[PDB]
């Protein structure tokens, strides 16, 4: 994951409110979470990848090994079971909870890190730049 490592800042978002609605996030959390401009900090130590999200809304952190499921409390307080893999150079993060599923893909495109969040037919695209 060398080209993912570093400190990234959110610079654009599209369709995120609709993605959060599809996920089941309530009104007040959507409003405050949608305002956030997180920094995403990605690091690797051996086989362990750590992704931190720091913002005025919440500070979260996950550490994981590719292909190995882990339990995650999301920023909107879902208790999910997550599995992250590398598929053709894209980090693919699947979250399962309550019979539901959402997929978050992270990829390098030019000097950006593009984050695509999909729930059923709804996609949100979040673009990060190096900090
Ligand atoms: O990291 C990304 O930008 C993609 C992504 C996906 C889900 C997010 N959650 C879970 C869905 C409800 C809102 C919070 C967030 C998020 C994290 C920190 C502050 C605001 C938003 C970011």
């Amino acid at each position: 994951c060398d080209a993912f490592v570093g400190t990234w800042k959110l610079v654009s978002s599209e369709n995120f409110d609709d993605y959060m609605k599809e996920v089941g996030v309530g009104f007040a959390t959507r409003k405050v979470a949608g305002m956030a401009k997180p920094n995403m900090i990605i690091s690797v130590n051996g086989d362990v990848i750590t992704i931190k999200s720091e913002s005025t809304f919440k500070n979260t952190e996950i550490s994981f090994i590719l292909g190995q499921e882990f339990d995650e409390v999301t920023a909107d307080d879902r208790k999910v079971k997550s599995t992250i893999t590398l598929d053709g150079g894209v980090l693919v993060h699947v979250q399962k909870w309550d019979g539901k599923s959402t997929t978050i893909k992270r990829k390098r495109e030019d000097d950006k890190l593009v984050v695509e969040c999909v729930m059923k037919g709804v996609t949100s695209t979040r673009v990060y730049e190096r900090a």
